């Protein structure tokens, strides 16, 4: 009972895992375990991006089947929708300008201008943590925003996933003197366990495609392969 065409609905501003190319066509980690999946499955799928914030909304409505887009599994989520098996790791981390004392706490970040991507876990950590205290918690639209609000002096900080700043933007010409501020902020309830693909509830037969879609391209070496051309770790995590 799949659809002939799995509409695959990602923010394509978040390298290395989703973005645009020179053409405009979807790249990254994220784009690219999901065409592998879709290859397995026998189905078509069709790529539609979308702020990260209308993501879940969109699914909701079946204006999208699927959400690939770093997508965090966590307990506040899973209460409206359901999730594949882990597609890789998350954490969340800081960056600021090279130097910079911040650290990822209330203390150090009062009177400190701080970004979030809209709709994401690091909003709704920061909102709760930090904005209520005190701390400029500024909500964006998508995270390129973020990193030229940051290189432009108008951000102190910002909070995202970890590997998104890091391979995105820190070893990027334009995060050249940037840095992480602090080690990951550890907290299990807003960060969740890795990402995986976000799916209505009910759509069963279309979690257990990718399901097994996922476990077969990893048992038989494709995900690492796919991963080396973006990464020198274990994504995956545990
Ligand atoms: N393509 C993106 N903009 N992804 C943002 C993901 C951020 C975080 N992992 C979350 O699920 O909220």
């Amino acid at each position: 009972a799949l659809p002939q065409t799995v509409r695959i609905g990602t923010a394509t501003t978040y390298a290395p895992f989703s973005s645009k190319d020179a053409k405009g066509e979807f790249i990254g980690f994220d784009i690219d375990l999901g065409n592998e999946m879709c290859k397995r499955m026998q189905v078509k799928c069709t790529w539609v991006a979308s702020d990260f914030d209308a993501l879940i909304p969109s699914l909701k409505a079946k204006k999208i089947d699927a959400i690939i887009s770093s997508l965090s599994i966590t307990d506040k989520r899973q209460q409206e929708i359901a999730f594949s098996d882990k597609l890789y790791a998350a954490d969340s981390r800081l960056i600021a300008a090279k130097g910079s004392p911040i650290q990822p706490t209330l203390e150090s970040l009062k009177g400190k201008h701080v970004g979030v991507l809209q709709g994401s876990t690091q909003e709704a950590y920061a909102n709760d943590n930090w904005r209520t205290k005190g701390v400029d918690v500024v909500a964006y639209a998508n995270q390129d925003l973020i990193y030229s609000d940051l290189t432009a002096g108008r951000l102190d900080a910002a909070l995202q996933d970890e590997v998104a700043a890091s391979e995105g933007f820190l070893k990027q010409p334009a995060g050249k003197e940037y840095a992480f501020a602090g080690p990951s902020v550890k907290d299990k309830k807003y960060f969740g366990d890795g990402t995986g693909v976000g799916l209505r509830k009910d759509d069963t037969e279309l979690k257990a495609a990718f399901d097994k879609a996922l476990t077969e391209l990893r048992q038989d070496g494709t995900y690492d392969k796919m991963a080396k051309k973006y990464f020198d770790f274990n994504v995956y995590g545990d």
